[PDB]
């Protein structure tokens, strides 16, 4: 059983589209939430990373949480935006430190940041969705394979 | 009244220092407080900061605070150890943008980081400590300089 933590700072644009794209997946045996390392409680989606993900048929009504203990003790796998965001949940909770990775280290190998696009425009937007819709699609692959490979009983 | 709250991440090292250094000149009319971004509650100031202020006769409890919106309320002046954290504290609370400065900026009207020791050698916590007490120095100058200026009547 997968638990998915997306993390970036404020949980209003790149940890919530990585979330909703998972979740989109609706893959069985994964669960999905997204936190802020430093994050306002109940904020919105913002309003360009609502819209490219509207373009790509999903309205999630995303509510922002600020990172707390209690998330790093449910996930599974906490998948960081970029380095830093990883470098601050380790030093911050280093309890994570054998389950917390970058989102493109955990599914690629190779380090690698997602760009943040807040206050840029909706491209700037389309394309952090693009980044983070393909790395989905490589982690959904990455997830279901390892389930395949290990499933036993009747 | 002043109300000086000093911010970094873990409230371990740097902001501790500068709530020590300015704390330990019981300046009339000024109260000090320190904060981090993401930071556990209770801590102790690390190893190297108390070394380091014990060398210059300070020897102060220290409990790290995560920074919250009430510190943010109370607070005429947050003075930020970077100008990575000024950017995060007015990103997460819009209302602090007129009175967050880093404390180089407000002191000297230049940008400045302080030396981070990326919780190194004693060495580097000297030299933040001693970028400090330069600062904070000149951060007490403008202070009384202000409160004296504008004191009327007995």
């Amino acid at each position: 059983p997968y638990r998915i933590l997306f993390v970036c700072t404020g949980n209003t644009c790149r940890s919530p589209m990585a979330a909703a794209l998972l979740e989109n997946k609706q893959l069985p045996g994964v669960e999905v939430k997204s936190a802020g390392v430093f994050a306002a409680e109940g904020s919105e989606a913002s309003v360009h990373a609502k819209m490219v993900l509207k373009e790509k048929g999903i309205e999630a009504a995303h509510r922002s949480s600020q990172l707390k203990k209690e998330h790093i003790d449910w996930a599974t796998h906490v998948l960081a935006m970029t380095s830093g965001h990883k470098d601050m949940i380790v030093e911050r909770f280093p309890e994570a430190k054998d389950k917390t990775f970058t989102l493109k280290q955990f599914v690629s190998g190779t380090d690698g940041d997602i760009a943040d696009p807040f206050g840029g425009p909706i491209e700037v937007y389309r394309a952090a969705r693009d980044e983070l819709e393909t790395l989905i699609d490589r982690l959904a692959e990455k997830l279901q394979t390892e389930q395949l490979e290990h499933h036993h009983h009747h």
